[PDB]
């Protein structure tokens, strides 16, 4: 009767039971080819401990549900997420897609777009990685390389999988080249209702004119990297969030941290040194209190953190 | 007192016991990110049967040793190769390297070349994938995209790992853009003895003067894709191999098929339709009999299929 959302560990929830949700986080971000070939560079016990400690920190602030935006290309592992879910009791929602900024595998290029659609559709309708945990969203990615041929093919495939299954599309974009607008254009060509999409990493700018260009199209926007000052400082992100509420856009806003308890792209020392304030709790510690002090209401914070993630999954 | 070569399944051999060797083959060629995320697209039992069947086929012609050129990027799996080795009794030599034509992972780019060197050195000195099977060679790869910055880094890392460990370098190149010559240039910059290297896929051309430009540098050349007519037809490959022995180059020639019993880049029906003669035995069925017919001797075939693979590993 309702949408059914698989969560890690074998169960399903309805959108109404998501509760307070962090819509864009990670449990472990790692690179399949490196981990497959060089296991010596990794420590699964420490990775799991870090994920568990971060999710438990969020749970203390009343987070009920975390959407793990880790998909193929950045190391999605259902079985690892099952262990975090068992340990913390937080609902972990997973998805499908192919994360790349430039190229896709020969496997798919040599078979054509439908082979990639079909793999996503498999995950959504049957289950991820031989499990009964189905993908509840599809991801599309674009970054500072722009719309390469292969990047365009993967965005189109995500769009086509959404058309077949009706799961929402959660995206990653790069604000510096206006690549967010390419997602919009392709999604419209493919017939996607933009209200079932999130334009990711829009919080990495404070350019209101650019942000409202996206918002006027009807998509959700991801104010989704709070704590990554290297993309945009915290004070600018909070000022932007507050201004967009004051201009009437609350129903389109989604907040998160994009936190990676492990990320293999960089040594852990370098992450600590560069973005020491990045955690999975900074929204609760710093952002919400500042918004409340500037007149944002309790019920407006609930609309953003509860209603908006729920409606991404249900529609109107 | 001799070089020690690990082989799949825990043991070590010396170069003198390699015997008749196929120096560039594959047992399973698969894409890590795809197999990790989409296991439904694969069938390990079928992959294993195909690898066993091909290796057994070669074993019937007296092959004793196969060098698996599958490294990171094309799905190297020591445990898989252990199964094949146990079933067939053929010695399987493995290596290390990073197979790419364009990019390498952020993991390494963000840490610097020495991180990639160190990973290769780990495989050579400790072992691959948590096993006591050590990499006995290092691979460097360039193709139709030419010398990208990341390709350059991986070629240089291969060279630096060779300088530290003395294992041979076995390469992949692409003949249409003369990328083979970028390998040589970089290896010379890094101080590599080219006699300890193989310039791969040189058999994809019949341009004898180009092939000789590479030969005069002192490296081994890989006449290594017999049966891949899409790269060069069989008759042209065999004519080239005969001519190069007649000209005096035998000590630098290596023959193989590059055969992939499974390859996930293309559906199997497409492979069968396009290269229906590609197998791990075509050299024995078609190539050697034509060479013998044209005056190449029994001993010359042994020098190429036994002595040259051995000398790659001993100097
Ligand atoms: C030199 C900068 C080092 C620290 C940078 C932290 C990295 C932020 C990674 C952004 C999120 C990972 C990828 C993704 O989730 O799309
Ligand atoms: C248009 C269809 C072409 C199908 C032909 C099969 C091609 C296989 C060649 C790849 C060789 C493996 C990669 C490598 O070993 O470097
Ligand atoms: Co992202
Ligand atoms: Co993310
Ligand atoms: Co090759
Ligand atoms: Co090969």
């Amino acid at each position: 009767g309702m949408v059914r959302i698989s969560i890690a560990g074998g169960n399903e929830i309805d959108p109404g039971s998501m509760g307070l949700t962090l819509f864009h986080e990670h449990l472990r971000l790692i690179t399949e080819v490196v981990r497959w070939n060089w296991p010596h560079l990794y420590n699964e016990d420490e990775e799991l401990k870090r994920a568990i400690d971060a999710v438990n920190a969020a749970k203390k602030y009343g987070v009920k549900t975390i959407i793990d935006l880790t998909v193929a290309g950045i190391g999605c592992d259902v079985r690892f997420n099952e262990k975090v879910a068992k340990a913390t009791g937080v609902n972990i929602i997973m998805g499908t897609g192919f994360y790349t900024y430039t190229e896709i595998p020969f496997y798919f290029k040599n078979r054509g777009i439908d082979s990639l659609v079909d793999a996503f559709v498999h995950d959504i309708t049957i289950g991820i990685q031989g499990t009964n945990t189905r993908a509840a969203f599809v991801k599309a990615v674009i970054d500072s390389s722009g719309l390469t041929k292969d990047v365009e093919m993967a965005i189109r495939a995500a769009a086509k999988a959404h058309i077949k299954t009706d799961v929402p599309i959660i995206t990653h974009s790069f604000v510096g080249n206006k690549s967010s607008l390419d997602l919009i254009r392709i999604f419209k060509e493919e017939g996607v209702d933009l209200a079932r999409t999130v334009i990711g990493h829009v919080g990495d700018t404070d350019d209101i004119s650019f942000i409202e260009q996206i918002l006027r199209e009807g998509a959700f926007i991801g104010l989704d990297r709070f704590g990554l000052d290297i993309y945009l400082p915290l004070d600018k992100r909070v000022k932007t969030a507050i201004e967009l509420i004051k201009r009437g856009w609350i129903d389109q806003l989604l907040l998160s941290h994009d936190y990676c308890p492990t990320i293999d792209w960089y040594p852990p020392e370098v992450v600590r040194s560069t973005v020491p304030d990045w955690t999975m709790t900074l929204i609760f510690e710093k952002v919400i209190p500042r918004m409340r002090s500037e007149g944002i209401t309790e019920e407006q914070i609930n609309r953003v953190l509860i209603d908006n993630p729920r409606r991404l999954f249900t529609g109107r």
